[PDB]
RNA sequence: UGAAACUGUCCUUAGUGCAGAUCUUGGUGGUAGUAGCAAAUACUAAGAAGAGGAAAAAAACAUCUUAGAACUGAAGAGGAGA
């Protein structure tokens, strides 16, 4: 679980949803130590639902 | 170094000697990798093409298709004329 409220807190508010995907690609690469992270379609759909 | 014309003495002649004219024309510096490249709400994911996203996050990636999210808001950022 990923607790993007920590993350997208007082931030720019044309910003939020693109910065949502650089925060989860960038815990891709810290976890999985790979620096090709290709998101699911229906991850990015969510992202942008609101 | 350069590869085809030139020099010394005597007279004669003159478009004859430059550091300045905010001189004329041409070239080049420091400033300086500096000031900037900030109106018009806004981009994202997958794939294709390409030398052109690589990587110890080098956090950004132009074009086209699909999907999401949006703007002009019909006296329009639409369709047409002088």
């Amino acid at each position: 679980t990923i607790h993007m409220h920590a993350y997208l807190h007082k931030e720019s508010f044309k910003k939020r949803a693109p910065k949502a995907i650089k925060i989860i690609r960038f815990l891709a690469i810290k976890t999985m130590k790979t620096h090709v992270v290709k998101f699911d379609m229906g991850l990015n759909q969510f992202i942008w639902s609101q």
